[PDB]
RNA sequence: GAAGACUGGAGUGCAGAAGAGGAGAGUGGAAUUCCACGUGUAGCGGUGAAAUGCGUAGAUAUGUGGAGGAACACCAGUGGCG
């Protein structure tokens, strides 16, 4: 019940999730700015991150676990608001990835905005 | 108009070069979707704000595997070919 593990954040421009799971994909806990209370627009704020990854990191230490890989996705603002409160709440990053699935020009892209 | 002559036009020969030029056959890797199975809990998604919609019949997230179709990230350039 005691182990190390890696933390998974998709900050988009709507909403960011933390996602605690072990080194081979087995979920501990997690939690969202929607989980949190928000409703709308400010479920995308930096603040509603920085709750969102202590809530995550509290619950994570219940199991108990100290070192952290971090990988990051999505174009959000939450990025940074996300990652400074896990280490705030007493655990080493041990690193820092981005995951952000590029494609090679593959499914065209739904039309743009206001056309 | 007719009979001859020439090589600066035009074309052939000889030695090199570059190119997303065209048709046919086969193959590759990212990514999206769907399907099956682990972990897990209450939201996800969306907007100027919202709501319709999806989710406790267990979603979003996450790890593994399978099926299929379309377009070819960097190179990439008032660069190239017709
Ligand atoms: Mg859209
Ligand atoms: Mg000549
Ligand atoms: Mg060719
Ligand atoms: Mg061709
Ligand atoms: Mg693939
Ligand atoms: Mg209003
Ligand atoms: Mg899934
Ligand atoms: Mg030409």
């Amino acid at each position: 019940n005691i182990e190390s593990g890696i933390a998974h954040i998709r900050s988009t421009f709507n909403n960011t999730i933390v996602m605690i799971t072990d080194t081979h994909g087995n979920a501990l806990a997690w939690s969202s700015a929607g989980s949190l209370g928000f409703k709308g627009s400010r479920k995308s704020t930096p603040f509603a991150a920085q709750m969102a990854a202590e809530s995550a990191a509290k619950s994570a230490q219940e199991h108990g676990l100290k070192t952290l890989e971090v990988t990051v996705k999505g174009p959000g603002s939450g990025r940074e608001a996300a990652i400074r409160a896990l280490q705030a709440a007493g655990l080493e990053v041990t690193a820092i990835k981005d995951v952000t699935p590029v494609p090679h020009n593959g499914c065209r892209p739904p039309k743009r905005r206001r056309v």
